[PDB]
Protein backbone atom coordinates (compact mmCIF):
# COMPACT_ATOMS: atom_id res chain seq x y z
CA UNK A 1 0.00 0.00 0.00
CA UNK A 2 1.40 3.48 -0.69
CA UNK A 3 1.36 5.78 1.95
CA UNK A 4 -0.39 8.65 -0.12
CA UNK A 5 -3.27 8.70 2.33
CA UNK A 6 -2.90 12.01 3.70
CA UNK A 7 -2.67 15.60 2.19
CA UNK A 8 0.15 17.97 2.42
CA UNK A 9 -2.50 20.27 4.59
CA UNK A 10 -2.67 17.35 7.03
CA UNK A 11 0.41 16.53 7.22
CA UNK A 12 1.32 20.26 7.64
CA UNK A 13 -0.80 19.58 10.87
CA UNK A 14 0.54 16.30 12.21
CA UNK A 15 3.77 18.21 11.96
CA UNK A 16 2.70 21.14 13.58
CA UNK A 17 1.08 19.07 16.63
CA UNK A 18 4.84 17.38 17.09
CA UNK A 19 4.01 14.18 15.40
CA UNK A 20 6.58 12.41 13.82
CA UNK A 21 6.72 9.82 10.60
CA UNK A 22 7.37 6.66 11.98
CA UNK A 23 6.68 2.89 10.74
CA UNK A 24 3.09 2.38 11.44
CA UNK A 25 2.30 6.16 11.00
CA UNK A 26 2.57 9.47 12.09
CA UNK A 27 2.89 9.36 15.63
CA UNK A 28 2.74 12.17 18.91
CA UNK A 29 3.93 10.57 22.25
CA UNK A 30 2.57 12.61 25.18
CA UNK A 31 4.15 12.68 28.54
CA UNK A 32 1.98 11.33 30.94
CA UNK A 33 3.70 13.19 33.60
CA UNK A 34 2.03 15.95 32.09
CA UNK A 35 -1.25 14.33 31.17
CA UNK A 36 -1.85 12.73 34.87
CA UNK A 37 0.28 14.26 36.59
CA UNK A 38 -0.23 12.33 40.25
CA UNK A 39 -3.21 10.66 38.92
CA UNK A 40 -4.13 7.40 37.64
CA UNK A 41 -6.74 7.35 34.69
CA UNK A 42 -8.21 11.01 35.09
CA UNK A 43 -6.32 13.61 33.30
CA UNK A 44 -4.85 16.99 34.75
CA UNK A 45 -7.83 19.51 33.88
CA UNK A 46 -5.65 21.74 32.11
CA UNK A 47 -4.50 18.81 29.57
CA UNK A 48 -7.64 17.79 29.15
CA UNK A 49 -7.88 21.31 26.86
CA UNK A 50 -4.85 20.53 25.93
CA UNK A 51 -6.27 16.88 24.66
CA UNK A 52 -9.13 18.87 22.96
CA UNK A 53 -7.35 21.43 21.05
CA UNK A 54 -5.30 18.19 19.82
CA UNK A 55 -8.54 16.69 18.88
CA UNK A 56 -9.98 19.74 17.17
CA UNK A 57 -6.59 20.63 14.98
CA UNK A 58 -6.86 16.85 13.81
CA UNK A 59 -10.91 17.27 12.89
CA UNK A 60 -10.32 20.53 11.44
CA UNK A 61 -8.31 19.10 8.53
CA UNK A 62 -10.43 15.94 8.20
CA UNK A 63 -8.34 13.64 10.24
CA UNK A 64 -11.18 11.47 11.67
CA UNK A 65 -9.29 8.31 12.51
CA UNK A 66 -6.64 7.13 15.23
CA UNK A 67 -5.04 4.76 17.19
CA UNK A 68 -4.02 6.12 20.93
CA UNK A 69 -1.56 3.58 23.10
CA UNK A 70 -0.50 3.47 26.52
CA UNK A 71 2.91 2.89 27.54
CA UNK A 72 4.82 2.71 30.97
CA UNK A 73 8.43 2.48 31.95
CA UNK A 74 9.86 -0.61 33.73
CA UNK A 75 8.70 0.67 38.09
CA UNK A 76 6.16 -1.72 39.30
CA UNK A 77 4.31 -5.26 38.41
CA UNK A 78 3.98 -5.88 34.72
CA UNK A 79 0.34 -6.68 34.65
CA UNK A 80 -0.73 -3.29 36.78
CA UNK A 81 1.30 -1.89 34.29
CA UNK A 82 -0.17 -2.92 31.43
CA UNK A 83 -3.76 -2.02 32.78
CA UNK A 84 -2.42 1.35 33.61
CA UNK A 85 -1.26 1.66 30.35
CA UNK A 86 -4.38 0.72 28.89
CA UNK A 87 -6.86 3.11 30.96
CA UNK A 88 -4.92 5.89 30.48
CA UNK A 89 -4.96 5.55 26.25
CA UNK A 90 -8.36 5.16 27.26
CA UNK A 91 -8.86 8.81 29.29
CA UNK A 92 -7.59 10.04 26.02
CA UNK A 93 -9.87 8.05 23.67
CA UNK A 94 -12.89 10.25 26.04
CA UNK A 95 -11.63 12.90 25.43
CA UNK A 96 -11.11 12.60 21.78
CA UNK A 97 -14.95 11.21 21.96
CA UNK A 98 -15.90 14.91 23.48
CA UNK A 99 -14.17 17.12 20.76
CA UNK A 100 -15.81 15.29 18.24
CA UNK A 101 -13.65 12.61 16.69
CA UNK A 102 -16.19 9.53 15.81
CA UNK A 103 -15.57 6.85 18.73
CA UNK A 104 -15.79 4.14 15.73
CA UNK A 105 -12.84 5.47 14.38
CA UNK A 106 -10.91 5.42 17.54
CA UNK A 107 -8.70 2.02 18.81
CA UNK A 108 -7.66 2.02 22.16
CA UNK A 109 -4.78 -0.11 23.26
CA UNK A 110 -2.56 -0.25 26.57
CA UNK A 111 1.67 -2.19 26.07
CA UNK A 112 2.59 -1.76 29.44
CA UNK A 113 6.11 -1.76 29.41
CA UNK A 114 6.07 -3.29 26.31
CA UNK A 115 7.68 -0.96 23.80
CA UNK A 116 10.11 1.26 25.39
CA UNK A 117 11.51 4.71 23.12
CA UNK A 118 14.04 5.11 25.84
CA UNK A 119 16.58 3.14 28.23
CA UNK A 120 14.72 2.77 31.96
CA UNK A 121 18.20 2.89 33.87
CA UNK A 122 17.51 6.51 33.42
CA UNK A 123 14.71 8.93 35.55
CA UNK A 124 14.72 10.75 32.05
CA UNK A 125 14.09 7.64 30.13
CA UNK A 126 12.11 6.29 32.15
CA UNK A 127 9.54 9.65 32.32
CA UNK A 128 9.95 9.05 28.60
CA UNK A 129 8.47 6.03 28.28
CA UNK A 130 5.56 6.54 30.34
CA UNK A 131 3.10 8.16 27.51
CA UNK A 132 0.34 8.02 25.58
CA UNK A 133 1.14 7.88 21.85
CA UNK A 134 -1.58 9.49 19.22
CA UNK A 135 -0.85 7.57 15.97
CA UNK A 136 -2.43 8.78 12.29
CA UNK A 137 -2.22 6.23 9.75
CA UNK A 138 -0.51 7.14 6.74
CA UNK A 139 -1.65 5.21 4.50
CA UNK B 1 -23.46 23.94 63.76
CA UNK B 2 -25.72 23.41 60.96
CA UNK B 3 -28.94 25.10 60.48
CA UNK B 4 -32.38 23.52 60.22
CA UNK B 5 -32.46 24.02 56.67
CA UNK B 6 -28.85 22.24 56.36
CA UNK B 7 -29.95 19.48 58.31
CA UNK B 8 -33.66 19.03 55.92
CA UNK B 9 -31.49 19.07 52.77
CA UNK B 10 -28.78 16.59 54.43
CA UNK B 11 -31.81 14.21 55.27
CA UNK B 12 -33.45 14.77 51.61
CA UNK B 13 -30.08 14.01 50.15
CA UNK B 14 -29.54 10.70 52.11
CA UNK B 15 -26.81 11.66 54.64
CA UNK B 16 -26.59 10.24 58.16
CA UNK B 17 -25.36 11.50 61.22
CA UNK B 18 -22.55 9.65 62.61
CA UNK B 19 -19.98 10.22 65.51
CA UNK B 20 -17.82 12.05 62.78
CA UNK B 21 -20.53 14.02 60.98
CA UNK B 22 -23.30 13.74 57.90
CA UNK B 23 -22.27 11.08 55.78
CA UNK B 24 -22.80 9.86 52.58
CA UNK B 25 -21.61 6.76 51.16
CA UNK B 26 -21.17 5.88 47.56
CA UNK B 27 -20.12 2.89 45.92
CA UNK B 28 -16.74 2.58 44.33
CA UNK B 29 -18.23 0.77 41.36
CA UNK B 30 -20.94 2.56 40.33
CA UNK B 31 -18.41 6.17 40.70
CA UNK B 32 -15.53 4.55 38.78
CA UNK B 33 -16.83 1.52 37.04
CA UNK B 34 -13.53 -0.04 35.68
CA UNK B 35 -11.60 2.80 35.54
CA UNK B 36 -9.10 3.80 38.15
CA UNK B 37 -9.72 7.35 39.18
CA UNK B 38 -11.78 8.40 36.45
CA UNK B 39 -15.25 8.95 37.35
CA UNK B 40 -17.42 7.75 34.80
CA UNK B 41 -19.75 10.48 33.25
CA UNK B 42 -22.95 9.81 34.88
CA UNK B 43 -21.57 9.50 38.34
CA UNK B 44 -20.06 13.16 37.87
CA UNK B 45 -22.57 14.47 36.77
CA UNK B 46 -24.56 12.75 40.11
CA UNK B 47 -21.90 14.26 42.58
CA UNK B 48 -22.40 17.76 40.85
CA UNK B 49 -25.90 17.56 41.68
CA UNK B 50 -25.04 16.52 45.47
CA UNK B 51 -22.76 19.36 45.59
CA UNK B 52 -25.10 21.84 44.31
CA UNK B 53 -27.66 20.97 46.10
CA UNK B 54 -25.16 21.01 49.51
CA UNK B 55 -24.19 24.70 48.46
CA UNK B 56 -27.41 26.13 48.06
CA UNK B 57 -28.11 26.35 51.16
CA UNK B 58 -24.66 27.21 52.36
CA UNK B 59 -22.70 23.69 53.38
CA UNK B 60 -19.45 24.54 51.84
CA UNK B 61 -17.12 22.96 53.70
CA UNK B 62 -16.68 18.67 53.38
CA UNK B 63 -14.19 15.96 53.56
CA UNK B 64 -14.14 13.12 51.21
CA UNK B 65 -13.09 9.77 52.45
CA UNK B 66 -11.95 7.21 49.72
CA UNK B 67 -11.93 3.56 51.12
CA UNK B 68 -10.99 -0.12 50.05
CA UNK B 69 -11.29 -3.53 51.01
CA UNK B 70 -8.29 -5.60 52.13
CA UNK B 71 -8.11 -7.50 49.13
CA UNK B 72 -4.45 -6.41 47.21
CA UNK B 73 -1.73 -4.63 48.51
CA UNK B 74 -2.45 -2.15 51.32
CA UNK B 75 -0.07 0.68 50.13
CA UNK B 76 -1.45 0.59 46.30
CA UNK B 77 -5.04 0.49 48.25
CA UNK B 78 -4.60 3.26 50.10
CA UNK B 79 -3.05 5.12 47.04
CA UNK B 80 -6.11 4.46 45.11
CA UNK B 81 -8.19 5.22 47.82
CA UNK B 82 -6.92 8.63 48.21
CA UNK B 83 -6.87 9.70 44.57
CA UNK B 84 -10.30 8.21 44.53
CA UNK B 85 -11.51 11.14 46.97
CA UNK B 86 -9.29 13.63 45.42
CA UNK B 87 -11.19 13.02 41.76
CA UNK B 88 -14.85 13.31 43.78
CA UNK B 89 -12.75 16.98 45.27
CA UNK B 90 -12.59 17.94 41.92
CA UNK B 91 -15.99 17.63 40.69
CA UNK B 92 -16.53 19.66 43.93
CA UNK B 93 -14.87 22.18 43.33
CA UNK B 94 -15.75 22.65 39.78
CA UNK B 95 -19.27 23.06 40.76
CA UNK B 96 -18.00 26.00 42.95
CA UNK B 97 -16.83 24.75 46.80
CA UNK B 98 -14.01 26.80 48.25
CA UNK B 99 -11.21 24.93 47.53
CA UNK B 100 -9.54 25.46 50.79
CA UNK B 101 -12.83 23.63 52.34
CA UNK B 102 -12.71 20.18 50.93
CA UNK B 103 -10.19 17.72 53.23
CA UNK B 104 -9.23 14.50 50.80
CA UNK B 105 -8.24 11.53 53.00
CA UNK B 106 -7.56 8.33 51.88
CA UNK B 107 -7.89 5.54 54.08
CA UNK B 108 -7.35 2.22 51.95
CA UNK B 109 -8.58 -1.00 54.15
CA UNK B 110 -8.17 0.54 57.38
CA UNK B 111 -11.92 1.65 58.04
CA UNK B 112 -14.09 -1.15 56.68
CA UNK B 113 -17.97 -0.59 57.37
CA UNK B 114 -18.50 -4.01 56.28
CA UNK B 115 -16.61 -7.58 56.53
CA UNK B 116 -14.03 -8.25 54.95
CA UNK B 117 -14.36 -12.07 55.26
CA UNK B 118 -17.71 -11.85 52.84
CA UNK B 119 -17.88 -10.32 48.86
CA UNK B 120 -20.79 -8.66 49.72
CA UNK B 121 -18.73 -7.00 52.90
CA UNK B 122 -15.96 -6.16 50.58
CA UNK B 123 -18.07 -4.56 48.11
CA UNK B 124 -19.85 -2.33 50.71
CA UNK B 125 -16.11 -1.33 51.81
CA UNK B 126 -15.31 0.37 48.50
CA UNK B 127 -16.80 3.51 48.40
CA UNK B 128 -15.84 6.97 48.62
CA UNK B 129 -18.14 8.88 51.46
CA UNK B 130 -19.23 13.07 51.69
CA UNK B 131 -18.74 14.25 55.05
CA UNK B 132 -20.18 17.58 55.91
CA UNK B 133 -19.39 18.17 59.62
CA UNK B 134 -21.90 18.52 62.68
Amino acid sequence: PPQTGLSAEQIAVLQEQGFELRDEGWEFGMSSKVLFGNNLDRLNPDSRNTLTKIARALLAVDIDKVRLEGHTDNYGDEGYNQKLSERRAESVAAVFREAGMPAANIEVRGLGMSKPVADNKTRAGRSENRRVAIIVPAE
